[PDB]
């Protein structure tokens, strides 16, 4: 017959033209080479979370690279200064740059890549949850295996092998930081009684740092170059254990909130612009995001997580939520990276953060 | 010609014979009555997460109803049961049962059955993130609206509307909850500082409930049952916002750590049987399962959240990697139910907790 | 000190003032009575995808209750008239409906909801893959019993168990499904020699259907009251296997997509509106969101899947991708909830199509 | 006092000692230098889905370097031969290799990347839903374009713009392919009338792939190196739109299933070892890997895909799924990575296919 005419009309409608890029993957060589700067490129143009990877990289270019000229009478206000350690390469930068890690990320090989951010002072604050705190002190000591996502746990349980996703932590592991900490948590104690220091999680995490005294360990770099650590849930882990047992051998330890959310909040309240890169969920997000409307929005942001929205849940929440609330700038052109941050951080930190300190 | 043999063999091999139970669905009344009680009792036997859900439903049942005689001299250690309110209906429980919410269910209607187990001391401790904590006393002063997911938060900022997924919460909201919590927090910095009182998330969180003095509020009823509520990162919403800017009006309050962490990790020692519920993931997961390592292990376990392990996170944790670190114990049957807790927890309370009081 | 203005600013904006509805769960009694007609009203009002669950509702009892005036000298078009099968009762619409289940939940114990709505011809057209159109049929032969997700296929295969999910299927199910089939599969093609029959997947699982000849069949339902079934890759399964293995018996049988595609896209085309109710995802989803295209959009649609649009899948998007193709009209208000179909199918069916038929 | 004796043994439990690998990054360098070759080393060791990517990137290479002695008498199996195309580098194999790709693949910049892999016949069979099949055309006759995931479809369907995640096709793009494709129908047809051709979806495929006679087109590599290309559904898209509105100008074109479910099936049956690479979920994973149960498994197998097993659906179903109904071989070590592919795909190619084709 006759193709109904509605069908026609509907299927076969006109269409602007455009003059927007266009998707384009690399072409990997004939011969068998493969230009990995040109992958790297063209993530950008291959649609989906490539694409948002790609754009995730020119986020964190510009908050690496934005710069300004101070008002008449003021000077520029630095971040990314560092501790004046031998040898090591610092950039100064107009940006503070946030950084937020859930504590599986230091549980997995991911710890080497965040250490070098650290320690060349290439992000300004973290917040990490009290997981990433220890293990990254316990791995120190001793290290962390590879296993598997599926061995039954009853067999791992009786063996003592605590499992982390595809990972495991010797029970030993932690009876070698029970006998590293325990002395340290007599000398703060005495400190606060002899001398009134009053301890936070911040205060504490920074006094750790200093007695792993080991370049292998992101908190030492973090206490060399005097970047503040946050983790309001400190005892939410192995040294809330510890100080759990250390306070019936030696009580009165008091960790305190209140000065460690005067501090935590007032530290997006200086810069001339303020970055925030966060990578996974939870605690670590909402208390950055949070601070950051103290300043009326962060002005560059990266998430990069495994959560959606559907859930209503902080840690699914798209940045264009955080906007609603004024923790992003109404300025900002957020990025998310939908993915598991094993497969991202690398190419981000190859694409922006190793690109900029090699300038 | 004929079929390959291999193919023969390997498509058609032979199966042993089965007695389990069979997939069957329950069958809606061809007059369009539905029986809502056979649907639910149907759930165990349809098959993926109705299957889970029908096996949580058995787990918080035996939670509710587990019994025991207590050995020669002892007597019998029981839980539930309340804080004598008049008229309020209680029932006795050998089985201790902790409660974990995240803190976007307590913005949602879930508020509502979450309550009905907290007034009636159907659950014996609670953890909560402190955006519920904050967000049950900020409903007895104004309401949360209805909104969208899809609603540009630049337009919301603007209207100063704060987005938590498809809800919305005016920002006057907050200024409502600065009136009423300033006071309180003068109140309790006096007693600090004239009593000797060593304020803790728990303890605060145990004084807000009284105050509030409502009993529309979750917390007013942990309070008036002794139900302890920990939350050790409270700082992370709200309320930490009205502690920094009360303590720059009002200087010194401590809200210390280390006192509610051994509260906390002592919870599971004297009962039994312990059960666990653990309603999303995150901080109120882990510091229920990990004090439930301090006895060995929980006895009873349902998760219900939308994580998956595929990124090593505790939120998205299995039950099994729980067992692997001692934090279930070896010879529980735990339950996750993977899905919104919101499409959930009604029938939860249905085939469970409601059934068990009306006993 | 005095606390920065720009956070006191920002902390504390002013607020629109709302008459949105608000947020509000439903209260079980006091005394244990459990009202689950309140819970299902009240869904709408909880947030997140128990919100979406009341809007879908919503959504389908629109179409259920679709009428509209014919133009002068119309008469006016009705569907969901049935097949005339004694005793069943039918209920005619102005709406035509779609509905697109994937195979799994043939599989699973929604198939008995499932049934409900083909015997009552609450739907007008399905489509189904291949594994919903032949287990439907095995299970008229020998049922599928309920297993576990985690039980080692290694040791499943040795005993001849293929798994689903947390369901089995003993392989003495697919040589029953062989004896059963393969002389239907010979008397087709004997009439495509002798009559001429072109066969499609369509009008094969129409003889499939009424072959059974068994109430416990969805798609003899669908047969006995001429609902088309249409799957255009029905090879992709078991009944594939099945044509194999009698193709080097039997020569010859062509089936065909061509007159299928003709028959699905027309579909459409008559109706005042149409209804697209979607469960699961994949070519069922494709299928007929293209085919609505056809009329310039579906007028009413609900979506429920547990796929997401960050991975650019046809299965993960979004309705508002719909649209953008003219598959959703412009004036359509399309729902989807973010769920496993067998948590979400039963309460549906509860709040629309059992009302529906109840009246 | 004393920490209870059942906390203390239950934290502090003894532990096996471990000689498995150690997790570790890779450390950029102090300079700026980042080595992408040390980097993807590491990821095997970095833990969560970067261990899986570099044990899917060991697997693909299993593929490319099996080898074997035949049986005396026999000669050796060899595949990846390629047709003869001049100037292109060939590598002989004796594992066979299935690609399975969903739709939105070829839409996203990864065509050129699969490109690759079909130009050189580094894979030997493909199955492809019918979105991938048109869209490798349509790239021939004009672009698709970057845009976003959240623009609203209303204002996109007004300006005849198609969204594909966040890519974008004017509708012009299937106008342009109509014109293309109609006169080839019209041959077909006619061959089907005056030589008795009978249609077949991979034969179909395969004369497109002639037809379209371009360089940049995946299926045109396909059809020079004689790769099959299967794709059941092949009406499910674009094709079966043109194919429906070609009927009403020119009936009577027949596409049959049966010839192709033998021919699918069919060809895991000669090789000493079988590879599946399955990118995406649907039809194509189902495909491949239940034509393999027709050998009695496939030998080696990498599944990447965003999907779960705990809906039940086949997309999400883990590999030991398969294992249970013998589509996997009893002695395969599949491996799944969890993960969107476009930010996979391109290191599993510089990991195993580059290198090869290198050697
Ligand atoms: N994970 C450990 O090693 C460990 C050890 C001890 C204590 N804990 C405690 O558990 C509590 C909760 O852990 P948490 O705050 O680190 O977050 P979490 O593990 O609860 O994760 C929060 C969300 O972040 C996202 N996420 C997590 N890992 C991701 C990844 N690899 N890639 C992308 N997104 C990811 C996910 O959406 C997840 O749901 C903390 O208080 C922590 O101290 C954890
Ligand atoms: N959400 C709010 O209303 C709000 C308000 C103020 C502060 N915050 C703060 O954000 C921080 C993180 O929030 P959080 O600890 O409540 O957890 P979260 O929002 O980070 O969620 C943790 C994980 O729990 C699961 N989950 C969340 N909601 C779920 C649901 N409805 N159904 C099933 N699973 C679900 C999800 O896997 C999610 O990734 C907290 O410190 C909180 O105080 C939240
Ligand atoms: N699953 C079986 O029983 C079975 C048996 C034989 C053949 N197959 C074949 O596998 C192929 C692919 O299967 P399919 O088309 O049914 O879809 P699928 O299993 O590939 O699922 C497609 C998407 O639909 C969503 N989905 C699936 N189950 C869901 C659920 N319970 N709740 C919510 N969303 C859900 C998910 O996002 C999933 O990724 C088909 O050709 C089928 O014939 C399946
Ligand atoms: N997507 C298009 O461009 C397009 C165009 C026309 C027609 N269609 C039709 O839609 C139907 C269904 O599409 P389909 O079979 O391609 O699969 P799908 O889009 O239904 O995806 C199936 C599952 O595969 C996984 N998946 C999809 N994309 C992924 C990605 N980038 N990374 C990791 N996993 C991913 C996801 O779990 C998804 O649920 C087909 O018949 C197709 O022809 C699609």
């Amino acid at each position: 017959s006759l193709a109904p005419s509605l069908a026609v009309d509907s299927v076969f409608v006109e269409s602007e033209e455009l003059t927007t890029p266009l998707v384009k993957g690399y072409v990997p060589d004939d011969n068998g080479k493969f230009d990995f700067d040109k992958m790297l490129e063209q993530m950008k143009y291959c649609g989906f979370q490539a694409t948002n990877l790609g754009l995730a990289i020119d986020q964190i270019n510009e908050m690496l690279h934005y710069d300004y000229e101070p008002q008449p009478g003021d000077e520029k206000k630095l971040f990314g200064l560092g501790g004046g350690v031998e040898g090591v390469k610092y950039k100064p930068r107009a940006c503070k740059i946030f950084l937020g890690i859930t504590s599986n990320l230091i549980s997995s090989g991911m710890r080497d890549y965040i250490r070098f951010l650290v320690k060349h002072a290439l992000v300004d604050v973290v917040v990490c949850t009290a997981g990433g705190i220890e293990e990254d002190f316990i791995k120190c000591l001793a290290p962390t295996h590879m296993g598997e996502f599926f061995h039954d746990g009853h067999d791992l349980r009786k063996r003592g092998l605590n499992r982390i996703g595809n990972l495991i932590v010797p029970n030993k592991n932690y009876c070698l930081f029970e006998d590293w900490i325990m002395p340290i948590l007599d000398k703060c104690l005495e400190e606060q009684n002899t001398q009134g220091t009053k301890w936070t999680p911040s205060k504490l995490i920074h006094r750790l740092g200093l007695e792993i005294n080991n370049e292998d360990s992101v908190w030492y770099w973090a206490a060399k170059n005097n970047i503040p650590v946050y983790s309001p849930a400190l005892t939410d882990g192995s040294i809330g254990d510890m100080i759990y047992f250390h306070s019936y051998n030696n009580p009165g330890l008091v960790l305190d909130l209140v000065e460690d959310i005067r501090d935590m909040n007032n530290e997006p309240l200086w810069a001339t612009k303020t970055g925030c890169i966060i990578l996974g969920g939870g605690v670590v997000k909402h208390h950055i995001m949070n601070a950051n409307l103290y300043r009326n929005g962060a002005d560059f942001v990266v998430y990069v997580n495994t959560a959606h929205d559907f859930d209503g849940s902080d840690s699914g929440a798209r940045p264009d939520e955080a906007v609603s609330w004024g923790k992003i700038s109404l300025e900002a052109k957020p990025v998310k990276v939908y993915a598991e941050v094993t497969l991202v951080l690398p190419l981000l930190v190859a694409g922006s953060f190793s690109k900029f300190l090699a300038e």
